[PDB]
């Protein structure tokens, strides 16, 4: 099945824990995979502009590892609640992504999970200003602008209501679109 080939293909790139003792300032992102319409997608947040880290900025869910977490998907799951309500009988999480090193002391663990088909989002709107989905394979076939960096313009036909998709986000989302949808014949 269509669920099935995604977290085959997913675990052949897990990572696991490999990497997640090292001692950085670690953060978490719950890169979540939604089937809808016959077809996968990725849900983003638009960070809310009150927060002092970019403010209005497409991201994933996630964010720092605090105490309470047993492990780096613990942190991506626990965010994601607190961001958007997705409880944790409403994810399974399939694997870890390659880890992205930033600013010389930082580490952020990317976690892909399958979201089940009666999640709506609740955005908290102390951290989320918007919540949205866009189709996984739109990432093959990107509107590319550039700003110099390349940004992805994506327009949800629904409303046509236009995001912009950057840096780390953007990067995750190709890297997920290439591990599932590569080499599937029609
Ligand atoms: C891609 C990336 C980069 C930095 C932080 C995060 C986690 C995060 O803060 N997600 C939020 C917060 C509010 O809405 N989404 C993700």
């Amino acid at each position: 099945s269509m669920l099935d080939d995604a977290k085959a293909r997913l675990r052949k790139y897990d990572i696991g824990g490999k990497y997640s003792h090292l001692p950085y300032n670690k953060y978490s992102v719950l890169l979540p995979l939604v089937a809808k319409e016959g077809k996968l997608h990725l849900l983003f947040t638009v960070r809310s502009e009150k927060l002092r880290r970019a403010p209005g900025e497409v991201c994933f869910p996630g964010g720092k590892r605090d105490p309470t977490d047993m492990d780096d998907a613990a942190t991506a799951l626990r965010e994601a609640q607190e961001e958007v309500g997705l409880r944790p009988h409403q994810v399974e999480v399939v694997c870890c992504l390659v880890p992205c090193l930033i600013d010389t002391d930082t580490l952020i663990t990317p976690f892909v999970g399958l979201i089940d088909h009666n999640f709506q989002a609740q955005p908290n709107p102390a951290e989320v200003k918007d919540v949205f989905l866009v189709p996984l394979a739109y990432f093959l076939h990107p509107q590319v602008h550039d700003q110099i960096n390349h940004i992805f313009e994506y327009t949800n036909p629904e409303d046509g209501v236009t995001y912009q998709i950057k840096g780390m986000t953007a990067n995750l989302a190709v890297l997920v679109a290439f591990i599932i949808l590569e080499k599937k014949p029609t």
